[PDB]
């Protein structure tokens, strides 16, 4: 049953990786929802739509990298349902950015728990994988989203449709 | 409530489009599963993995095109859970190709029902969308998968691991 | 009297095509009016003017393509007066965009009736002509105009002359 | 009510410019009719069709230049119906060329009356606009059409279908 | 017996496709005959010969595309004899063009019946195949041949050997 | 009745050339059948299909060259029906190659009879035409097909579907 390649790879780490794969696919799907919300004719913020679609594809890439890791270490991928996002209507550019920030912080929390598990199981390869490919990406994503939220709020979003319009043009465009 | 852009777009068509979006995302996820099955160290068919990953990304593109359609017509996207694939272990290149063929024919059947609905609702734009972007794609995909299955079977898959090896190299590589 | 090329081309289809030619020329003339309204010294929205002039020329192209169709099928073009547009003064960028949206939806409705007639007369060539060259063009145009209207309204048009100014610059420029 | 830019621009000149705009659009529409007459399967003179389509587009350009003038001077464009051309069937290349010559001379006569009005109102800018952009264009167009008519008649048009064929090929092609 | 790829493909459609393949090969052979008629030393119209040879090859391409369709849908090609053309001696450029026009209209009629059958069997893929690849091609070909016939007749074909000579040079060359 | 160009061209040679034209068109049609047999989803040997399609087009070229010869010598082409091939289902790559070899040898036998006739009628131009353009082409084609048959048989065709697969890839691809 044990993979010929498997070495120093705990069952708990394998399970946590599978959970992280599901979470990344969930995040991708959330961003997809947000993108096409901004593509609606009654919202019509093209650069918001582009930004979130880019994020969706990036999240899928993260999931695929975790799957590659799983196979590299001799674990076995077990996929689960990808839950639909919490919202269909994201209300505003600002609200979407705040929800994205919340999502990214939740993903980061999951990654930090995964790193703690890897450290507890004395799996330095997994710890290094998480540090190298995920933790700084999360810190940067959170910083960027926080900057966006700050700018939108200062500009007067979401009540100032001019605010969101000009943010869409000048920051995201 | 009605979109300012909506014209000649039946509620049943909007609902059927949402169902098709979900089906396309499901197909993408199935192909993702197959790809990373072939990336396993105990299967190790790199070109199978590449082929199915390509299909996964293509299916995501199809879903995104349907979402774009939905917004173009003034319908509203409602996402649902993406169910996990039926298998975690796809057993063989031949078995994966047969399951892919079955999947593509099911997607094609859903598209045909969508076309019939569009026709019944006298929605020529939707009909020609389906025709132009999907139906021929499906016919081609089904033909390609059938060709693959025929070749694998004739070569002696799945019992001939040499068969699958050489198919991976010469057809998919 | 019958053209040597004519085949499967109903008199009702020929008449409907002539009506569509007139409607397209009318739309071209409406857009011409809007363009030069925005070129007025007391309006001075250069990119609105450019946008509507482009639309005017596009509508002329659509009319010419219908005339080419008419001759291809062996029907005979009968031109009628091109009525002057409903307005001389279009009041605002937002009002012009709303009137354009209304115009495009009326043209689309006429095209849909044309398609239904073609279908009823079992004229698949005409049906596919309409589908290929017109229906998607209309859907796209309606979506774009709806997006413009949404943005203008959210920005505060037509009372915010700053709104229209910045829309002219950043979207249409 | 008076435009901030308006200076030395008589109401009669503004009205005459509006009349000239309508006449130019009428001429464009006449040429459009002639072009697609020659595109008929039972006439089939491609280079006649091309020549008259070019003239149609040129006439629209002339109308647009007059509209630009109108706005530059602070007059207000008032569009009227564009009357359908006098003929649907132009009978022959020679007959179309003769009608075109007649049309161009009528347009030239209207321009001359416009110039006389400008002169009487001591509007040197308008006079020089007409002189610079229109009068020489008309003289050239009339000379070209007269040359065409002379050649066709000498060749034996309209009774010599060979005549029209070879003229189409060698002069207009 | 049923192809693994076959889906929504009626036996009547398969049979009609086989009939269309035969008709296209017949048309190719007719054009071949016409081409080499014009290559005769006592006819010597090189550009007629070239035109009809081009048409012959185009018709073969159409047949091959129908065969590809047949295999794509999982039908089975059944070839039949290709009947010899009705004439060995085509008498004149004009007569050949008229026979070509008649042939193209017959092929178009067969395609229209095929489309009607596809529609009746609710085969939107087949319908759109026919619409996309064939119907417009036929309309264009019929229009071109009608234009040629009109020109030849007006020039004085077939009694004016000068007529046919100059048509060969200037239109077909 | 006699062509102005005809010189030293026997009626028997003209008739034999017409027979050879028909035989070449027959061979082209046989190869077309074989090609699309290999394009079937249940055979799926793309390079076999390509090889035989190439042969089909080559055979058509041979027929056209014979027609050109016929006109060059002042004979008159008389076309006959092109009989359908003996098979619809060619069973295997090996069987198709063997049938192709048989076909090529039959064509060669016909060409040798034609050369004997030309020699008997003291027609050195025709003898040279046959020698230069046909006899070596036939010898090469027969040698190539024999080589293919030898390789397939040695590899284990037609029972080894791996054999045919790898031949398709490495020789014909
Ligand atoms: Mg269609
Ligand atoms: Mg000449
Ligand atoms: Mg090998
Ligand atoms: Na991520
Ligand atoms: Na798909
Ligand atoms: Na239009
Ligand atoms: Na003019
Ligand atoms: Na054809
Ligand atoms: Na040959």
């Amino acid at each position: 049953s044990t993979s010929q390649v498997r070495q120093n790879y705990h069952q708990d780490s394998e399970a946590a990786i599978n959970r992280q794969i599901n979470l990344e696919l969930y995040a991708s799907y959330v961003y997809l929802s947000m993108s096409y919300y901004f593509d609606r004719d009654d919202v019509a913020l093209k650069n918001f739509a582009k930004y979130f679609l880019h994020q969706s594809h990036e999240e899928r890439e993260h999931a695929e990298k975790l799957m590659k890791l799983q196979n590299q270490r001799g674990g076995r991928i077990f996929l689960q349902d990808i839950q639909k996002p919490d919202c269909d209507d994201w209300e505003s550019g600002l609200n979407a950015m705040e929800c994205a920030l919340h999502l990214e912080k939740n993903v980061n929390q999951s990654l930090l728990e995964l790193h703690k598990l890897a450290t507890d199981k004395n799996d330095p390869h997994l710890c290094d994988f998480i540090e190298t490919h995920y933790l700084n990406e999360q810190v940067k994503a959170i910083k960027e989203l926080g900057d966006h939220v700050t700018n939108l709020r200062k500009m007067g979003a979401p009540e100032s449709g001019l605010a969101e319009y000009l943010f869409d043009k000048h920051t995201l465009g």
